[PDB]
């Protein structure tokens, strides 16, 4: 069995033509999937595989779909993407990548999709956040980090979303001791008039915000 057995005809996933109220829809959520189903059309617009039991992608599941502008990946069970896994997805408008197990991203793993406008990385556990990472996504509203494991972010990670409106930290244990954190102080004390979410970042997670921190005492404190 594949996912469909053609555009209109479903097999082990729901496959709809593009109608006046969704796109060319294939829907593979809640089928306890342990792995990505070949026969993906080549004109999916919407890809769910949301809510199943994926541990792995495999590097080249999404080579070809240059037609998809959704694709839900959130609620598996990833521990990592592997590099060069969105490439070539240049029509992506949203990803979703909430609620897995990710630690970590590999660097430029969104360098294609300069159309991204919703990316959503919430309740993983990065450790960490590759450098210039975010720099191709100009059309992103909309960025989810909250909790994860994230203690800095690399200087000005955030400078390249100039359409940026909303921006989640939160739940985030942010390491107000050191200097590698006035970064991110100063772009929430900056922006938070124009992009919104940011002011529940806390040192430690759960403690004081992040944009209220004195960084007097620790700008010369290197981490």
């Amino acid at each position: 069995h594949m996912a469909c057995l053609a555009v209109g005809k479903d097999d082990i996933c729901t496959c709809s033509n593009k109608t006046d109220s969704s796109p060319e829809t294939v829907d593979c959520s809640s089928k306890k999937l342990t792995a990505v189903p070949t026969g993906i059309p080549a004109n999916t617009e919407k890809l769910q595989l949301d809510f199943n039991q994926l541990a792995n992608i495999p590097a080249e599941a999404f080579h070809g779909l240059t037609r998809l502008t959704y694709l839900a990946l959130d609620y598996n069970q990833l521990q990592s993407l592997p590099v060069g896994v969105f490439d070539q997805l240049n029509n992506l408008n949203e990803l979703r990548l909430q609620d897995n197990q990710l630690t970590s991203l590999p660097p430029g793993v969104f360098d294609s999709l300069t159309k991204l406008t919703y990316l959503t990385l919430s309740q993983n556990q990065l450790q960490s956040i590759p450098a210039g990472v975010f720099d191709k996504l100009t059309n992103l509203n909309r960025l989810e980090l909250s909790t994860n494991q994230l203690q800095s972010v690399p200087h000005g990670a955030f400078d390249s979303l100039v359409n940026l409106e909303t921006l989640h930290l939160e739940l985030n244990p942010w390491d107000c001791a050191c200097s590698d954190i006035i970064y991110l102080r100063t772009f929430i004390a900056k922006n938070t008039d124009k992009i919104s979410g940011m002011e529940s970042a806390q040192c430690n997670g759960t403690s004081t915000a992040v944009k209220d921190v004195n960084t007097e005492k620790i700008k010369n404190v290197t981490c």
